[PDB]
């Protein structure tokens, strides 16, 4: 294990992760600028100063140039580029996609990558073009897989194992499942460059989702060639963690200027809709008259700033549970991106497994699409049975109508549309009915039976809070989302009222003592867990004998908990000890 | 004539304008930072260095303070504030909002503003709150207008005549009519601060449109209190040319960070979604540790950069003919903004009057609301008749079905949605049918009768270009928009086929010679024009006797050509004499 990856925060199918490679730590989503070893528009040391702690170069281009190879073998790529962050390197597969044949063998560049002290390498995977004869897509993929097995045998460093299969979702699934069973640390998704250039974002969505579906969750995903800000928000919402960009430099040499919404020709710019170091002091009409070398430099820097800025924007949105809103905003950039956005939302089943149970932000109805967001479709179905049971429905701008008993609970209460939703507070005789409704809603069918005989306390306002029964607190309704926070007593009740494995996270014999003491539960110790658990659900920490050890909040889905070996699986609230 | 205002470019009902006062020019849309004479987070000279060439201060406050009072009379605000740009001042009406009455008379402040060398003054209009009872909306408006009448009498400086009818569109209309008929140079729209602070943007749209409907198009409109980047694109699209902001500073004082999509609390920021001098330099945490004063300063500056940046973004979009696409993107920032955006599109009649006829940018189907854009509804309606005659209905992504004869013309041809639309090139036999369908579509019913007996000469590609008869070239189908550019001969024919005033722009007797000569028609010399004329339409430059003087392209709407006293109204292609 030379590569460690763990989730720190999440939204949609996206996540902010901590990625460690042989001692170097980087936060994802992240973009690695592509550096041309022959003509570096922006010096690696300057990229590093700008905050780019990971970059990529062409080991093949280096290998072929006598001078470059000599220096790379003499000082290592790090000293050669005078860069200290993570240096990822490509294999020359891109030259393969352009010329068909390359003058170096898979084993050869791999060994070369090792010789120059590369942080992360890549083998000669074949980038089958889109809409290619299924025959070619298969023949090429098998070679890719063969070259992969070879790389798995000789690699001594972290390496990229790229998924191919052209535009055939079944080949994608196959590639993903196969490379997922091999010893590799990162899984790029290739062959998409031509799609991105053509703005065929819908096809990329299909390729990306089919790949993510078959890929094991705990490994970072890299979208090869997605180096333009316009796709960041969407790609990250699908679960992409890494991006690489050469366009920042190539566009600059073409007097092309990037924007989160697309690209513009410098000669069509009357104003700079940006405030970066470059745009804050210069002007379109000035830049246009500068020496090309200078014009290229300033554009490159600008492009890098906008790319860096989008990433930060995306991470900040994930942090506040607003990614979908941002994605919705960026979808209006281009008709094709809008097409791709609608398509992504059709994949409710894939998206639903990762969609957090509760978010910081309120549900915003800002378009027709938002009514199709994962959280909306989930709350709809989960409320159906709660309505035909508790009745007393009220009107809701977004969900139409929902029982007054869920009106204080996310996302019904925690949402906003064109018109405002009037939440109906409980009564002294009503309270418990709410707690029961929430339980049945948050924990599933039967959960109320753990609270029936309880007494709900009300705050200075008519809001439900502390839930008690013949003593100790069973749980508490949160003010922030109207969801229940389990106390050890309430956890015990749920445990006996709900059959195994509902709400369970089964831990290591070794992990048992810690959970009992209330320490947090770490993924590597989770041997099994309820497949229904969603990020942020209340959870029952248990041993194999299903004995309650503690209660806490999930940070991963049931499945992820099993698969993941790094990061916390559960944030424990209280233990049995 | 103490204020000149010219339209330099436009889109939607918005416009980029040239505003001159005291020989000081400024480009609009423009936002004026509100400056507090007592406390200044950022100082006028700094604001001037940042590029804010217009600001606003509270003359009443300056008045009520001995210190400022002396220095003001003594030095005159310009030197007092060490600012050399346009300085606008407010009456003290703001204090009226929160105090209901002040210790100064309409006449007193007005004369005081005159004494301190103010570039633009304001009288004591009463900012009636959003949903006041009708008797109050009415009472205060009459009081406002009496002060308007007094101000018009003694005025010796350009002044803001604020439209003030609360939330009664009929009162706004009246209020606008009256002030328009009076001698003032700028028209703010007031009583909206309470609405903006409550994100009640839909109500602001209704108030603005009802005001704009009754305002003289040639005068600048100012949305009083609209100082957050969130409403700019929307507001500009409604024809608002000026904004003032106090928020950039006040928000900073409460560690609130501005964004084109809204507002963020500093203690809730993990990353800065911006590249400005501040954000590209510091991190959220680095900011939180600084002393309150430094924090307030840096945040205030950041807010100013966001403001400045959105404006440049809005102006760039107008120049590109993509304002609506931006409004749409921005509509996704908040449910209340989305509600307002949809409402704005309900006001088709108002918007269509100012909406240009042809654009450089292609029509993008990026949302549901995209289908309700002015250009789309206009195209649908107009084409109905063409589809009824020339038939040959071909499929279209946005309009569904449309006669093939218009498939070469804007906005049908370039249009792009989830799937591209393929154009139908003419046959040497259908050629004429196209020129006729286009004419009927571009010039209105009957227009075709001016081209029936003509031959359409196709180019290197099966595209129609020059239209000739007997040897004289009537017009020529443009390659870019598929719209006809008239030739003096085509002009003549249309002149007799279409009943006055269709396509007519009537000029002075003094302008008659130039027009005949071929010179461009300036607005001030236009006495009357076809209400149906839209920006960029082909127009018939005629004299009062309806005698053809020349042909050209409109740069304003017919209604605008009449009221406007500055700028060109028609770019003449060719005179007659
Ligand atoms: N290895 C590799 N590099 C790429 N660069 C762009 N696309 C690809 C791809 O599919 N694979
Ligand atoms: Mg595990
Ligand atoms: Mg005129
Ligand atoms: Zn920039
Ligand atoms: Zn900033």
């Amino acid at each position: 294990k030379m590569l460690k990856f763990e989730i720190k925060a999440r939204d949609g199918a996206g996540r902010i992760g901590k990625l460690e490679v042989n001692g170097k730590k980087i936060e994802t989503p992240a973009i690695m600028p592509v550096v041309n070893p022959k003509q570096m528009v922006v010096e690696p040391k300057e990229l590093e100063k700008m905050g780019f702690e990971i970059i990529i170069t062409n080991s093949y281009i280096i290998y072929k140039d006598e001078e470059l190879r000599r220096k790379a073998l003499e000082l290592g790529i790090h000293r050669m580029l005078d860069y200290n962050g993570i240096i990822e390197v490509d294999s020359g597969s891109f030259q393969l996609m352009k010329y068909g044949s390359i003058e170096v063998s898979n084993r050869e560049i791999i060994e070369f990558q090792h010789r120059i002290g590369v942080d992360i390498g890549t083998f000669l995977d074949i980038p089958t073009p889109p809409d290619a004869p299924r025959e070619q897509a298969v023949k090429e993929l098998e070679i890719t897989l063969s070259r992969a097995r070879e790389a798995e045998e000789i690699k001594e460093i972290p390496m990229n194992a790229t998924i191919q299969g052209s535009t055939y979702t079944d080949l994608r699934r196959y590639a993903a499942r196969r490379l997922s069973s091999m010893n590799f640390e990162i899984h790029p998704i290739g062959g998409v460059v031509p799609l991105l250039e053509s703005y065929r974002f819908r096809d990329v969505v299909d390729i990306v989702i089919s790949s993510k579906m078959a890929l094991r969750p705990d490994r970072p995903v890299h979208l090869f060639g997605a180096g333009h800000p316009i796709v960041f928000a969407l790609a990250v919402a699908m679960g992409v963690d890494l991006f690489d960009s050469a366009s920042y430099a190539l566009y600059a040499k073409d007097d092309r200027y990037m924007t989160p919404e697309g690209t513009k020709r410098l000669d069509e710019l009357d104003y700079f809709p940006c405030s970066c170091p470059v745009c804050s002091k210069y002007t379109p009409q000035e830049l246009r008259e500068m020496p090309k070398e200078e014009r290229t430099r300033l554009l490159a820097l600008h492009n890098l700033w906008v790319i860096k800025e989008e990433i930060k924007r995306v991470k900040q949105a994930i942090k506040e549970g607003e990614l979908w809103r941002l994605v919705d905003e960026r979808a209006r950039s281009h008709p094709k991106l809008y097409s791709a956005y609608k398509r992504l939302l059709e994949h409710y089943t894939f998206l639903e497994e990762f969609e957090p149970i509760t978010k910081k932000s309120a549900l915003f109805k800002i378009s027709n699409e938002s009514l199709r967001w994962p959280v909306v479709r989930r709350a709809k179905e989960r409320a159906k049975s709660i309505n035909e049971r508790f009745g007393e429905l009220v009107e809701h701008p977004i969900f139409g109508r929902v029982s007054r008993y869920l009106s204080l609970t996310y996302p019904f209460a925690q949402s906003e549309a064109e018109d405002d939703f009037k939440i109906e507070k409980p009564t002294k005789e009503d309270a418990i009915k709410y707690v029961m409704a929430i339980a049945e809603y948050q924990f599933g069918e039967g959960a109320s039976r753990a609270f029936d005989d309880a007494k709900v306390e009300l705050s200075k306002t008519g809001m439900p809070r502390q839930v008690k029964v013949n003593g100790k607190r069973l749980a508490t309704v949160r003010a922030d989302d109207g969801l229940l926070t389990l106390g050890i007593e309430g956890a015990k009740r749920l445990h006996r009222v709900l059959p195994y494995p509902r709400m369970r996270v089964v831990v290591n014999k070794e992990a048992e003592p810690f959970a009992r003491k209330g320490k947090d539960v770490f993924a590597k110790f989770v041997i099994f867990a309820d497949p229904g658990i969603r990020p942020y659900d209340e959870v029952l920490v248990v041993n194999e004998n299903d004995e309650l050890l503690a209660t806490g909040q999930a940070l991963l889905s049931g499945r992820e908990m099993i698969v993941f070996q790094y990061g916390r699986a559960v944030k424990v609230r209280k233990g049995v000890e």
